[PDB]
């Protein structure tokens, strides 16, 4: 301070910060990056809910993004792009507790409307630094305030011996709360409107909204939430406290440990050595499914998502949902035999049973064989493209369509206005097959408008589609209303179904998320599980 550029330093309720002028393709930005909001949940503090940041002294240098929660780093397809993007960008650490602010250049002279995005990669990896997560775009082109924070995942972030005092569970959902808190004391401060959050987030960082929608202390914290491909209700998004109890136990033996003793021997384990076992506590071989994920404690969930979507009254609420087009196809390629990213995955009819029984873990004998009957198709219950195709349905709609569409009528039918999307573009700079059509995760660089980056190759239509899908998500933030006051995007109502496909072309309306097949997963199986 002094010969510094006196656009870039702010002061917040823990201290003075200074932040970094960025170049977007229209103009500058403001970036604070790596604001602390938490003291380092390290030591005997691993596990535990996290506490607000102490102030500091002096000015704080903000122009760098801080470390990622210490996480596994996925390794299937080394060097590839296509997995590459998801990984941690910056040191692991237990010390992570960072979050990121952009903003126009100079400063917003009025409260503007503030996002704030939380990140997927099944509650156990992930991270608020990743190129496809920038907010210089929206920032500069919308003029958003944009919010992005780390939480803890995997074991650090969900283990969980429910009612215990020292992993009482959900603690990286107590971090994004955290954040939140942050956000309304804080923003103001950089232009942002406090009295204007929409949380958004998609996969996980999507079941993390609806887990904020779903539990009161958060719900005085933000006003409108969008979620990505992802639930709070569903399959994947929570486990019961008794399966946490069983999966925090089971870990706490293979790396060789009264939940206070249990608890304080994993406080002494190598944050590396829980990461190198969390995967093996799953009860079945599984696809979509994570072992470290919120439990339903009593406390920050009161009880299910789904008892709580049911019976909740969502009527002050605002609410942008979606899905890709083909939310299970990248999940296959991991752990489904006869997959591959490297050729067209044809499988048998025997390789999708198989996989139907990985994709669908919990499932009887007569449950699974309710799901083969659903899929196959009886004029060709042996051609190897429909198999493949089918098993990419299964997976898609078990995990997220049709939790999403179990989500949007709730919602509506309690109160909610709701919108619903089908993202249907292919990125032209993808580098997974084509068999795999608009695989999950691959909406985000264009809600974020990286083809606004020349540099990134996009097409110029790819630009100008980014472009609209800005407008939307920031019309919504801004409004609760995607719609600029083109062909307009109805609310989804429980009468009528209606959404709306996001692709190169002007918005076209339809009715039902697969509604006939989501029938079969939403009201059918639950019955046929018991028994
Ligand atoms: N710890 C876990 O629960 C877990 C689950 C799945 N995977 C690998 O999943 C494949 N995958 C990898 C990257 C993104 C999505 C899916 C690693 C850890
Ligand atoms: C594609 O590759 C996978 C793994 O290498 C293999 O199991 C599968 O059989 C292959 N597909 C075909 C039909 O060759
Ligand atoms: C974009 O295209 C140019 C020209 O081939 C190439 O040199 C550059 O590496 C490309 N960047 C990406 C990320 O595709």
């Amino acid at each position: 301070e002094g010969r510094e550029d006196p656009q870039l330093l702010v002061r917040v309720r823990g201290g003075q910060l200074r932040g970094i002028r960025l170049k977007a393709p229209g103009g500058p930005v403001s970036a604070f990056l790596g604001i602390p909001f938490a003291e380092p949940p390290v030591g005997s503090r691993r596990f535990m809910p996290p506490e607000p940041k102490r102030p500091w002294s002096g000015v704080l240098d903000a122009t760098t993004f801080q470390n990622v929660c210490y996480q596994y780093v996925d390794t299937l397809y080394p060097g590839f792009e296509g997995t590459e993007m998801w990984n941690p960008n910056r040191e692991l650490s237990e010390d992570c507790l960072y979050l990121n602010v952009w903003t126009p250049y100079p400063r917003p002279a009025s409260p503007t409307p503030v996002l704030i995005w939380i990140y997927g990669g099944g509650f156990y990896s992930g991270a608020a630094s990743l190129d496809v997560y920038d907010g210089r775009f929206l920032a500069q082109v919308e003029g958003a305030v944009l919010v992005s924070m780390n939480y803890r995942v995997g074991t650090f972030g969900f283990l969980a011996l429910p009612g215990s005092r020292e992993a009482p569970g959900n603690v990286g959902l107590l971090d994004q709360r955290l954040a939140l808190q942050w956000v309304q004391e804080n923003i103001a401060a950089f232009g942002g409107d406090p009295m204007s959050v929409t949380l958004f987030g998609e996969s996980a960082g999507a079941a993390s909204v609806g887990m904020h929608i779903l539990s009161l202390p958060s719900r005085s914290l933000f006003h409108r939430a969008v979620l990505q491909s992802g639930t709070p209700n569903g399959p994947w998004a929570t486990v019961s406290a008794g399966e946490a109890r069983r999966r925090a136990t089971l870990l706490a033996r293979l790396v060789g440990c009264n939940d206070t003793e249990l608890i304080a021997c994993l406080r002494t384990r190598p944050a590396q050595d829980l990461v190198d076992h969390e995967w093996h506590v799953l009860p079945q071989e599984s696809i979509f499914r994570f072992s470290f994920v919120p439990v339903v404690d009593g406390d920050f969930l009161s009880d299910t998502p789904e008892a709580l979507i049911n019976t909740g009254d969502f009527q002050d609420l605002q609410v942008l949902v979606g899905v890709v087009k083909d939310e299970g196809s990248y999940f296959l390629v991991y752990g489904v035999p006869g997959f591959s990213k490297d050729n067209e995955s044809l499988i048998s009819r025997a390789q999708f049973l198989a996989g139907v029984r990985i994709g669908v873990p919990q499932a009887s004998d007569l449950a699974a064989e309710a799901v083969v009957l659903h899929y196959t198709d009886w004029l060709h219950p042996e051609d190897p493209t429909h198999l493949r195709d089918a098993m990419s349905a299964v997976v898609g709609d078990h995990n997220v369509v049709c939790p999403v569409a179990q989500l949007a009528g709730r919602l509506a039918a309690q109160g909610a206005r709701v919108y619903a999307y089908i993202f249907e573009h292919r990125a032209s700079t993808l580098t997974w097959p084509l068999w795999m059509g608009v695989p999950h995760g691959y909406e985000i660089e264009f809600i974020f408008g990286l083809p606004l980056d020349p540099s990134l190759n996009y097409t110029t239509e790819e630009r100008i589609f980014a472009q609209r899908l800005m407008k939307y998500w920031t019309n919504f933030a801004r409004t609760g209303d995607p719609n600029d006051p083109s062909p307009q995007w109805p609310p989804y109502t429980t009468a009528a179904q209606q959404y709306v496909s996001l692709n190169l072309k002007p918005l076209e309306v339809r009715r039902g998320l697969r509604a006939q097949t989501c029938a079969f997963w939403n009201r059918f199986l639950p019955k046929l599980l018991s028994a």
